């Protein structure tokens, strides 16, 4: 018996474009997935795959090494699901999130968010759970 719990930082930055892009798009933006300070989740993240709008073209971008990020331009937000797959053998493989990637609008300042979140694995395999604790994940 035991539970390790690990750390996820999902954020996105969004500006306006100077010039906007030949199909006018007003904003670059940027969307991540990282570990906190000193934390190395490439133990045990086996690739990000962020889901991007159906306008996009190869809207499956995948992440399979660090930094975990797309960089895109746009006009407007979107939900984004964003699926971060584990070096697990067993359950769960992965987990998913619907991010809320929202642009600053109307001559607001640039937008710089954040979103943590905890997993908390319960009883996983030795394999696993060493992965988990090098990434810096903590047993409770
Ligand atoms: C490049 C770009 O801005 N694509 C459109 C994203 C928004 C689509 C629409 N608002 C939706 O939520 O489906």
């Amino acid at each position: 018996q035991c539970t390790v719990q690990v750390r996820l930082e999902l954020g996105h930055r969004a500006q306006l474009r100077k010039k906007p892009t030949t199909e006018g798009f007003t904003h670059d933006w940027m969307v991540f997935v990282r570990g906190p300070e000193q934390c190395d989740i490439q133990h045990f993240v086996e690739k990000v795959v962020f889901w991007l709008h159906d306008s996009f073209p190869k809207p499956r971008r995948v992440c399979k090494e660090p930094p975990y990020k797309v960089e895109e331009s746009g006009y407007a937000g979107f939900i984004m699901p964003i699926e971060v797959h584990f070096k697990n053998k067993e359950e769960p493989r992965k987990v998913c999130f619907t991010y809320d990637l929202f642009l600053n609008l109307e001559g607001n300042p640039p937008v710089n968010h954040l979103r943590c979140e905890k997993l908390t694995f319960n009883n996983p395999t030795t394999e696993f759970r060493y992965k988990l604790l090098r990434a810096g994940g903590v047993m409770v």
